[PDB]
């Protein structure tokens, strides 16, 4: 499932298949989406037809951007895509290539009962070896799990002393393994076609969405994956490790805060509970559902403030495991990584234990708008002062 | 505790205490917020000081508007507040009394690191009997459980073929049982005061939020609470009942969709699993956390399509319970209500069973954007098509 | 209970009986299903005949795989079985031994009323010791508790960064304690036979399923 | 290790001993903690002396309340005890019997190194039937595993849409199997006594918490 040369004028669009460019003349790299789809060679988002009436829309994403965290949830087939107003100075819909206007118009159509105007959305993600793209699926606006009003939202971003709006758009990948290029090019030329995938026609007629849901097989992460890659994030975690060197137990509070960011409530927290080994037995309460229709489940918290050179092993994990006997699950927050043996034991024995490692802390901090050591410091000041 | 009359010029602001207006002349009520707070006579939101530099802000809500569902999450202290652009034809920030510009400015200050410009926000909810307000607390912009960018978002709402933008703001109630009227009036006028509540100063300095979290005690709902009130809603549910009378199973698919709306991932669904009584063992899979740091827990689904005259009783619930062996929890979705004995048997014991009744289905439908029987029919068509 | 060696070429197929492979020199166990039913030596999906006209269908599972949780409900006689595309990189229907194509075809036939095209399906589960199988019964596509659209479904799974598609199939074990090896081998060879168990014939004519339910 | 009647005016307070009964005129059940200790006849918390300077404090708990889960950990000897404001309508420190105020005064005292102002705390748990209590021990405010801010906290609860505040207080049981009734009664009367158990004096001088841990 790797396509490079003239094959791009023949092969269909296959989910998670890789479509690579080729060298033409003098350093010029041919964009594969041109023969594969028929769009232009340029944008991060590309369309056919006019902007007022687009016939087909191609969305590409790097997934390397921490500023605008586009993401494809393989599990639910949900694709989160951020708009094209990425810096201060211009209003929401005023962009050079009009991506926000496009998004607005598409969601307008989808919501107003005119789905026939909505162009097929083809999602691609860059593998970033020269110019290559992995096809992620055919998508529709909205989601079966979201409120109607929350599928296209305008967020306020703050960068270098200024406030500007940008779109966060939610799409759902339809359950289709193969998208006929005949259909793509036909619709792209403005033609009417009967080669439309069943899920697409279904969405057209009824408005309903059949998502491509691909739950992850059991995963054991490596050391590199759990620890930050860049030195900056490493500095970020280091600030945390330094904050609690004089008061280790205090880190639990921090863990708690991180937990509230990670978890679908605001977890209730009881961090002050003397346990048998002289340490504390931190516990939490989580609500599942939406009151009046919801239940509460309890979890045990375990926080290990370690250096990256010191792994979390079988012993540390076994503490938490022993603490989750009468509780639904456990969360383990650590500024380091969990070694092979412990991870393997946890995934294999099916223990309900969340493993939040250093990289995860970095991500959670990113979502909280903390990208710099000073910001980490202020954040920690906030935690210590608020508990 | 209850307060009215001249005492509104003396007593402090107490969480969940009731402040009632008194008859002066016309047969209408003198608004209690004028003597108690010092704000003007009327408003959905009221502020002292200027528009550009408000010294104090009072947010009131009736919690009775289904189209703009302001919400006080008592468990977590989160207050969701909807902006003042509630009809089409006007730009987001262009409103008669400038609520959205005000919210914009407040969150701007909070985000740009200027919290000394942010006025204390006082939250009141209407008791709907005469003109009275229960005081909910002192609030700050934002939440410790949310991403930075999502504390103030612009939603698109659809009305009569038109689409307009409106604000959704997230606030958090600080942990303070009593807010001093001396401090409130001082800041209102306003001058420097040292009477500021500790949590407020804490937020001013470090940016940390110490939320008032008051988990709900064990509750058993009544028949009237579980069932819809207005006849329109009753009609909405009746459409669902009529839709499946020729095919009783397959309402399981509907219950599965509603489940996907109720639950914090998009739950994976396996509805086709022959069970011992000749029926099915519907199960789902739900993710807690954010991958790579997340776990999956499974649940048992039980779908009971009943008329409002037939309660879900001990036996059906028992079927669910039996199906919960070797599973984390269970969800019961029903177009009717659960009788006293069954509800009591569920809450008294430790059964992790979510009870989704008719009113809850009504709510989930509101959030999906379905308020009319035609729309219910379109929705159902979508469900049947998408399974 | 308990058959091995030469007896694998003599005795019938009995539900819950254990058929054990025997040691051969140089390289370990010989598969018991070869002398028993007459299929190929390996695979979790085995068949006789051709792709276009399968004569016999053997399904084996260990019930120990968490990624593909095959299931055997002795209360309803229901057998939930997963397809043979278990690694990323290939489309649902594209498998070396053509298991998914066969499943799709068999279920299509079953749903259309073409029951006479559906080969007998023998279900085995693996046991403790090396290369042994406990026979669970003769089975048919579908379930009395499921509609046609419900008994064969395509599921997705993400291994590494790649999503791939595979089949989840629902079968029902027929109420027959003994399945004649004469019928098995006759049918497998492509011969036409009248030795079919009663429940199978009832399925062929009436379309009705008498499941094997444990008391 | 079971005492009743006249015995309640004789024996000492012993850890794990049960103090029960007893029957009286009409249907009245006499409270054992009255002859045994000298406090009042009821209250989830009872005390002697002024509320401004309490001489002796008795805490009882059934450990049967899910809404206010009082907990006694025998591994660490830790006693988690909830305040006396259990219903909406009153502020945290405004209660009929003034328990939360007492708790606050006690804990602030302990925090300031003013241990000598802290009255002895006797912990009893209710058993099964009738009016009976199991004596769990003599306890001091706080824990060797907790900082000062951590041992007394305010919690919130929502009931009937109304939110109210209550106290979660952590005590630690001192390692003493037997507490002299002479000492208890002497202290309760406000007299100076030198009969205090060694762990209590060690807490007074150093503090210095020697917890009672089950082997």
């Amino acid at each position: 499932t790797f396509f490079t040369g003239e094959t791009l004028g023949q092969v269909d669009l296959i989910v998670d298949a890789v479509y690579a460019g080729y060298k033409t003349e003098r350093g010029g790299m041919a964009d594969p989406l041109v023969p594969l789809v028929g769009v232009s060679r340029q944008g991060g988002f590309r369309y056919r037809g006019t902007r007022e009436r687009p016939t087909l829309l191609v969305l590409t994403s790097n997934l390397a951007e921490p500023e605008w965290p586009d993401q494809l949830d393989e599990t639910t087939g949900t694709f989160i895509y951020y708009g094209d107003n990425r810096h201060p100075g211009r209003l929401l819909h005023d962009t050079p290539r009009f991506g926000n206007q496009l998004l607005r118009q598409i969601f307008d159509w989808a919501h107003l009962g005119q789905r026939h105007l909505v162009p097929p959305i083809l999602v691609f993600t860059t593998e970033a070896t020269g110019r290559t793209f992995r096809f992620r699926g055919l998508a529709v606006p909205g989601s079966p799990a979201l409120a109607a009003t929350e599928d296209l939202v305008a967020l306020w971003k703050t960068t270098e002393g200024q406030r500007f709006q940008n779109y966060k758009a939610v799409f759902t990948i339809l359950d289709e393994a193969v998208i006929p290029r005949a259909w793509v090019h036909a619709v792209g030329r403005g033609e009417t076609s009967g080669l439309a995938p069943v899920a697409w026609n279904a969405w057209l007629s009824a408005g309903g969405i059949r998502p491509l849901m691909a739950p992850r097989s059991l995963l054991v992460r490596s050391k590199a994956e759990q620890l930050p890659a860049t030195p900056e994030d490493q500095a970020l975690i280091e600030v945390i490790r330094q904050r609690y060197k004089e008061n280790p137990f205090g880190f639990e509070a921090c863990a708690g805060a991180l937990t509230r960011l990670l978890l679908p409530d605001v977890a209730r927290l009881d961090l002050t509970r003397p346990w048998r080994d002289g340490g504390r037995d931190g516990i939490g309460r989580l609500r599942i559902g939406q009151s009046p229709a919801a239940i509460e489940v309890d979890f045990a918290l375990e926080a290990k403030c370690y250096g990256a050179n010191n792994a979390v092993g079988v012993k540390e994990v076994s503490r938490l495991i022993s603490r989750i006997k009468h509780r639904e699950f456990g969360v383990l927050v650590t500024t380091s990584y969990v070694d092979r043996q412990a991870y393997q034991e946890v995934t294999d024995d099916g223990h309900p234990v969340i493993l939040t490692t250093a990289q995860d802390i970095v991500g959670l901090l990113r979502s909280a708008g903390v990208r710099t050591p000073t910001q980490v410091d202020a954040w920690l000041d906030g935690i210590t002062a608020s508990v």
